[PDB]
């Protein structure tokens, strides 16, 4: 019935296979070659560190793409596993009680991220054939540009945060992204250029889960930052002003986007292709979050020393 | 240096060689494209290669300023000796003319914001990105408290007796769809600069300054903005372009001219802009055609 529709794609090279067994055989063959890096990295990051038997891997691959069943829930679970799991992202660990350097590293690399964000959302506006998707993304772009009804845009709030931390706007804007922000931006741009608007929507809005304060309810071992920062006299008001935005908005915002992603993925019968691309966006986001931290290292040598202690 | 064919985009060693090519292809049964281009831009009557070479060279090089060239070509095309039938009907518009405008333009405005969004994604120029985001934001939220152009259009239709539900459920006419497809394909396949010129050049339709450069008619009788003859919602919608598009089209074309010089693409942008004029002429004819379907007495007034 779903015999030919249920034929699995390689999550690394995107080749199609007749069964989970054929995919497992392929992945095992390519990963056990000197030349390949991509397939072994994918298996290490998502399945296991130790080498599995083809049938063992076939069952592991099937369980990984079918559980959780809900795409919205699958995206949420994989995001937590990757960034808020047993080994949370080093940027998130540093973000718990951030130094001036952590926060400036955030400002400097995120200014570039926000420029790419509004451009990639604009490609969705152009390529989508769904009015609810177009309305949603135009609201998003408008709020990233002029802000919400007189309030400043997230971009302006970020620049104001940097200025409050002692870095003039002129210096922030003239600072080129670090290589991993560039690499991440290139990946997201190529997703927006070559993939479906639905894949692009899932790839970008899944990242908003980083500031979703509900994540701890689903297994996140840490918040994005210590919520005490939003009330203590320890940080400038501009820091509180910027961080409070994601703190009140992204729980309902990421939820609404992923709800639409789940709906159209069912209609267009593209669950695995969307799952593959979201994982690829997760690899870009981790690199980009590293760039934020490494920018912090440039400003604060003690921050590098602490992370590697 | 080699002129490009404005129809098939092939390159030629001289204006004489392009004129020879165009004359050869236009004087074949199979071709429609080359003869229609010559009819719409140069002349109705056949020319010998030499007079066509001079006519082509003059058409593409005069005015020298791209901004002035887009403006001059636009006026000749839509506000010349034979102004567009929609513009003639728009002088003192009936309920049918205005509803035809509302019905087909809602689809135009949806395409507009999507095509401008492709420019935001594809441009590498910050002033272009800033300009287009301000445009999209204004088409979505409105300017200085006021409702967006799109909301004002729907309100105009509602004031003319057509409920919003009926306006929104009306599919575009085949010619609106055809024109939208042309603009979408320009946005997909051409450079962001070509796409910017192709779309913002259309804003010249509501540029109230055009009569200063020789337009034979305004977009509509400016008296409409003050008379008690039309509902306030009509005045509210038409007031926007009247007020804004003179400075808006100017600012866009100024940027188009700047980046066209930097990227040395004058003729390519000129070609694509004229392909956009063809799509716009089709789309304006669609507004009028919708007006016929709604107002039986309208066809006699045009014929
Ligand atoms: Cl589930
Ligand atoms: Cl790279
Ligand atoms: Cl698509
Ligand atoms: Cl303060
Ligand atoms: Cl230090
Ligand atoms: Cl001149
Ligand atoms: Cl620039
Ligand atoms: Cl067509
Ligand atoms: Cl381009
Ligand atoms: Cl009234
Ligand atoms: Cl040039
Ligand atoms: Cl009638
Ligand atoms: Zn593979
Ligand atoms: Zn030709």
């Amino acid at each position: 019935n779903l015999y030919f529709q249920g034929m699995p794609l390689c999550p690394s090279c995107e080749m199609k296979f007749n069964s989970w067994e054929d995919l497992a055989k392929h992945m095992d063959l390519i990963a056990n070659t000197n030349s390949d890096k991509s397939h072994v990295m994918w298996l290490n990051r998502n399945i296991s560190m130790k080498r599995m038997e083809v049938n063992e891997l076939a069952n592991a691959l099937e369980r990984f793409f079918s559980t959780p069943n809900s795409l919205s829930m699958w995206i949420r679970t994989r995001f937590i596993e990757r960034f808020y799991g047993d080994n949370p992202h080093p940027f998130i660990v540093a973000m718990q009680n951030p130094t001036k350097g952590v926060l400036l590293g955030y400002v400097i690399e995120h200014q570039h991220f926000l420029k790419n964000w509004v451009k990639v959302l604009s490609s969705i506006v152009f390529k989508t054939d769904k009015d609810d998707v177009l309305q949603y993304e135009l609201e998003n772009i408008s709020v990233e540009f002029i802000g919400y009804n007189g309030r400043p845009a997230h971009y302006e709030l970020l620049l104001r945060m940097g200025e409050a931390l002692g870095m003039p706007r002129e210096k922030i804007l003239s600072t080129q992204p670090l290589p991993s922000t560039q690499s991440a931006i290139k990946t997201w741009r190529k997703i927006a250029e070559s993939k479906t608007w639905l894949e692009t929507m899932a790839s970008m809005h899944s990242l908003e889960l980083v500031a979703d304060r509900s994540l701890v309810k689903y297994g996140a071992k840490l918040p994005y930052f210590n919520p005490e920062i939003l009330s203590s006299d320890e940080y400038p008001q501009a820091v509180k002003d910027f961080l409070r935005e994601g703190y009140e908005a992204d729980v309902s915002h990421a939820g609404e986007a992923l709800e639409m992603v789940e709906k159209y993925t069912e209609e267009m019968e593209m669950k695995e292709q969307v799952q593959i691309t979201v994982l690829k966006s997760f690899d870009a986001f981790s690199k980009y979050l590293l760039a934020r931290l490494e920018r912090g290292f440039e400003i604060e040598p003690s921050l590098l020393k602490r992370v590697i202690k």
